[PDB]
């Protein structure tokens, strides 16, 4: 158990093939600052250099998942000062050799509900708010959200996530028919502690093989979603 | 400052709700919200003035009292079993999709055939939970067109779009969201004021962001849709030209 | 004869499957009498609908120990005769009632029919996973075309079983209902589908299904290379002999 240079991600070993990513930049409620960014490439680079694990759970602290664009960074585009540039938090999870649960026991804002999205398993908790704002600050989607969200959640309820960037309760998702587990926050951890041990029993080597599979069409098709989305930046 | 008009044959009633909303309300009595000669021409009106007045940037879609749309005529369905038209003629199912803002078809009524189908275009839909809703091409006969064998799909998911397109059933909006459906389903008597409320919130964005966004959204649908209308088109030179198309809609209008 | 042929009205046919020695796994008899059975409804243009469907508390429980021992050795594979594929092929709607467990191959070639009915009681798995084996038989296209993306990521990894109760709560467009009611309503459903012109149900299943027919050679292939790289290791045969039946 470990922290990244930063100390605000930190690395929980919970059996010798399961690694916890937990997120805990409370300064910024884990959205991207600058050291939330660092922490979080250097956690899954670390899980690349270490294939002893055959599953990643990812989570916040608290009530947080993840906040994504700083709202100084939001500003500072918002006006003539910086530019939207690619990045590559949103795909941590996709580009992930194994299979990844985000347990988003807290708030998924922006570019961190999206990260959350490109979990091959997502868990939301009831109480927390979970939404695509981009459009909020005048702006469309970026981080690849055009294609994940229709891709997790299905056309029709991504039009009225992405268009209209709303705020919406994990008891809002959870009845209007999403195909991720939704419980209590309290619940969340426990339970992707529990399908991590059953991923884990599984062999490494069936499960590298059929993520690769199943998430083939998504890592082939998601740099020519990016340059459509930075081309709608204009 | 805020008009509220009627298109030239009075079955559409356009409202500017707000500065940037406006609502395209059908009111053809007579036919349930039929597609009438009369109402055809009035959607297709409302949808031009709308492309023509580039200021607004939500569309609410909505009918009036029980009905949303009621689809084909009794004799609009004769006149394709005898193949003086096809349903390609005019092309109302495509509206929704083909305006350059987001539409959000307000089903406050029953959705029947094609009327369903041109809401299903819409890039928000809402049901009413008390009214019906059916792909009911099948119970006549003929194959469904107006593009429902790509929408239903696309918006309700392959399986649940298999069953409504073979057999024609009819389902409650709370049915439907008892199956899983991703559309908002309210009484009747909140459907409007809830298509209202989201589209105050759209407007609260640039038109322009809310026009690329869309664009970028629907592009693969409007790439797509005219293959499949070709093949509904052979799919109803296969079906709808049967005796017995003709004895079901006449029996069963 | 493991699979009784039942006339139901004009034009239904219910293909009943009731290996009970084998509560439907597919042994030998159960395999060729559903091939037997399929032939038979390809060669008879009366009918309209089928409706598949499995005896008490089994629809179709998958390979046998001894067949997914001979797929781990490399003898035969999860592909061979085209179970999987049964109810795609077939020109006319079919009703998958899967009113007791579906299992591994035999959930999956539920899957493929038009219209899929669950019981709440009864346990539903993709559950190749749980030996070490990559998901075969179309699953990873039919799983995903059915239940979403989402959620057959879930399924697929992870070989869990799920209640029809669970699935319903998931949000799945299958109706789910008590095991002792999925089979009347099947029924009904496939009364209201004979209603309509046989030529209108062809004509409009070729089309609906055009993707999965025109797609399902090349995941086939996927499948296979996946399987390659996976099924041949001394683990898998320890798994089928520890955990089969579990
Ligand atoms: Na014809």
């Amino acid at each position: 158990q470990g922290p990244m240079t930063h100390s605000v991600v930190e690395l929980i070993e919970i059996e010798s093939a399961i690694i916890q990513v937990k997120m805990q930049d409370r300064t910024h409620k884990n959205a991207f600052s600058q050291e939330l960014t660092d922490d979080l490439i250097q956690a899954f680079e670390y899980i690349r250099q270490n294939p002893k694990y055959k599953a990643v759970i990812l989570t916040g602290y608290d009530n947080y998942f993840a906040s994504g664009g700083t709202q100084e960074g939001l500003l500072r585009i918002q006006q003539g000062l910086t530019k939207f540039t690619d990045d590559n938090l949103y795909s941590l999870a996709l580009d992930c050799e194994i299979p990844v649960i985000a347990a988003m026991q807290g708030h998924g804002i922006g570019g961190g509900f999206v990260m959350g999205l490109f979990a091959d398993i997502v868990i939301l908790s009831r109480e927390s708010v979970y939404t695509a704002n981009f459009m909020k600050y005048g702006f469309t989607p970026g981080m690849g959200a055009t294609f994940i969200v229709p891709k997790k959640l299905g056309f029709s309820l991504a039009q009225e996530i992405l268009l209209n960037a709303g705020s919406y309760r994990g008891a809002d998702l959870e009845k209007r028919g999403v195909p991720f587990k939704v419980l209590p926050r309290a619940e969340v951890l426990d339970y992707a502690v529990e399908l991590a041990q059953e991923l884990a029993e599984k062999p490494r080597n069936s499960l590298v093989t059929l993520k690769d599979h199943l998430v083939a069409p998504l890592r082939d098709q998601l740099p020519r979603v990016i340059e459509q989305e930075l081309m709608m930046h204009e």
